[PDB]
């Protein structure tokens, strides 16, 4: 008998499932509360969907509850059982109220109807509503593939919402799709269709977030980012939320406290609005998984706006601040998940008592090649492709992680011929953005479009190139896809790319545990998804 079952991230035990404790640190009761939360969120989605079908309004507060619930269960987001149990209660209360407004209550699922206030009852329920509750291998695989894609979609939708952008069609889809994953009548064909539809709405969510980010902070532009440090106390902001950074920068103005980015906050540097704060210093360290070392050496407080937070060492736990849907028991939390005013005064005061950061490297890296910037350079890129100066683009976007095998991505990047350009987005970049790879005709050989959500820009760029070259098929561009994944935002990016018709994606360092043999076969047969081997072998085989 397993104490838990979770297989949603790349590091899952044995590439099969975490059954005792998560490799990420997630304890079984935490896992159970997340399972209960997803269950009642799907129930809420059914009720809201039914209300929409009856012609009844569903308030945007419900949308926010759903996206917050999903995001709270993303890998490395929230380990705080008290917070998770309260989200279960909030969700039960909300769906009971919504169900009261239904004219016809027939056909409501157990998820829609079930409630508990006591944590013990939540844990008991979790035992029968987890991944393994679906007996059929393929239905299970697709249900969870969709659910994980929906988590990624919800994260991006939530960031857009934080910046004041939401689309009824997106929230309605998310809630309908969640409900469909509890509908036992849906066929495998229905679920494959829903998988691809989820990808399509993934593009929509990424487009919305792209519009929100650029509308608020400007279009990213070419930027040199310092990776060394100054001599003032600092705050290190990590995760993805740019609105949190805006508020933090405004509040640190005049204080003598500098602000540094970490992991997926690096791309904040690329936005013109943030360049106007002189105390916005560099990017410190590498991807999320090195944070037990890098948060320690940073010395100042660290603010986690989203995942990935790893269970902190006691050495720096007292200077970890979470916000939004991030949580860890014993770590201070700054309240707010809708972009409302956040008071950073305590973190700023804390920073003044800490030593300045310990430098771990110096120099600069270049980025800011999101869609507006690359389209501004399109003629020169096109000319370089036509002349043979650029023989291939390699999309190496996605997530980094702990696995030793990910040395592959560094070695692959280093071994690429010097007539290739790497396109990147997401923290996967850290496996090769500190190498000395040079340039082709002045175009850097690593073009960083931004955060994992800025994979959207890479798709926009590919589609632009398809148009300019007059190609019928996006796959006839000189682009190889060698994508690394870790968590559920990478899942929605993958589904988005598949919905756009991108084939031949090499995904690694392993393939998700949640793909059943038959589901994997469909992805191979229709999309030619593959994995990785050795860097030297793939440097030959992939081209
Ligand atoms: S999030 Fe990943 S490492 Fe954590 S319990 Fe789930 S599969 Fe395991």
């Amino acid at each position: 008998s397993n104490a838990m079952f979770c297989y949603q991230c790349q590091e899952t035990v044995g590439n099969k499932g975490c059954t005792q404790v998560g490799v990420c640190g997630k304890k079984p009761e935490t896992a159970a509360l997340q399972d209960a939360l997803i269950y009642v969120t799907k129930g809420l989605g059914q009720i809201a969907t039914r209300l929409r079908a009856e012609g009844k309004a569903v308030d945007h507060r419900i949308d926010r509850l759903v996206t917050g619930n999903l995001f709270a269960t993303i890998t490395n987001a929230n380990f705080d059982d008290d917070i998770l149990a309260e989200r279960v209660r909030m969700t039960c209360a909300a769906k009971k109220e919504l169900a009261a407004s239904l004219t016809d209550k027939s056909g409501l699922s157990d998820a829609a109807l079930w409630e508990a206030s006591e944590k013990s009852a939540m844990l008991a329920k979790a035992g029968t509503v987890g991944v393994m509750a679906t007996t059929d291998d393929d239905v299970r695989s697709l249900r969870w593939l969709i659910t994980f894609g929906l988590k990624g979609m919800a994260a991006y939708a939530k960031h857009a919402d934080v910046l004041g952008k939401h689309e009824n069609s997106l929230d309605a889809f998310m809630q309908e799709a969640l409900a469909k994953t509890l509908d036992d009548s849906l066929s495998v064909a229905d679920l494959v269709a829903l998988t691809l539809e989820t990808g399509k709405f993934g593009v929509s969510a990424m487009a919305l977030l792209d519009a929100a980010n650029t509308g608020t902070y400007g279009h990213p532009e070419i930027t040199k980012v310092n990776i060394g440090v100054g001599s003032n106390p600092g705050i290190l902001i990590s995760g993805h939320d740019l609105r949190d950074l805006e508020m933090l920068l405004k509040q640190t103005e005049g204080t003598g406290v500098d602000v540094y980015t970490h992991s997926e906050m690096l791309p904040a540097h690329y936005y013109p609005a943030f360049k106007k704060y002189a105390h916005f210093k560099g990017n410190y360290g590498n991807a999320w998984w090195k944070q037990k070392e890098e948060f320690e050496s940073f010395n100042g407080p660290v603010l986690l706006t989203t995942n990935c937070l790893v269970p902190p060492k006691d050495s720096y736990k007292d200077r970890v601040y979470t916000t939004g849907i991030v949580g860890f028991t014993g770590c201070k939390h700054i309240p707010g998940e809708i972009g409302e005013h956040k008071d950073f005064s305590a973190i700023i005061a804390h920073a003044k008592t800490c030593p300045a950061p310990t430098e771990i490297e110096s120099g600069e890296i270049i980025g800011g090649f999101a869609h507006n910037q690359v389209l501004a350079l399109a003629d020169k890129v096109i000319d370089a492709v036509k002349s043979g100066a650029i023989k291939k683009f390699v999309v190496m976007a996605g997530c980094d992680g702990r696995a030793k095998s990910r040395s592959y991505y560094t070695d692959f990047a280093e071994g690429l011929p010097k007539d290739t350009v790497i396109l990147t987005a997401g923290c996967a970049k850290y496996r090769y953005n500190k190498l000395n790879l040079g340039d082709i005709g002045g175009i850097p050989r690593v073009l960083d479009a931004g955060q994992c959500n800025d994979s959207y820009s890479l798709a926009v760029i590919a589609l632009k190139l398809k148009e300019v070259f007059g190609l019928e098929d996006v796959n006839d561009l000189p682009i190889v896809y060698n994508i690394a994944w870790y968590e559920q935002k990478a899942v929605i990016v993958l589904l988005a790319l598949l919905s756009l018709g991108v084939k031949n994606i090499h995904l690694g360092p392993t393939l998700p545990a949640f793909l059943s043999p038959n589901v994997a076969k469909v992805l191979v047969e229709q999309f030619n998804i593959g994995g990785i081997t050795s860097p030297q072998d793939d440097l030959k085989a992939f081209f």
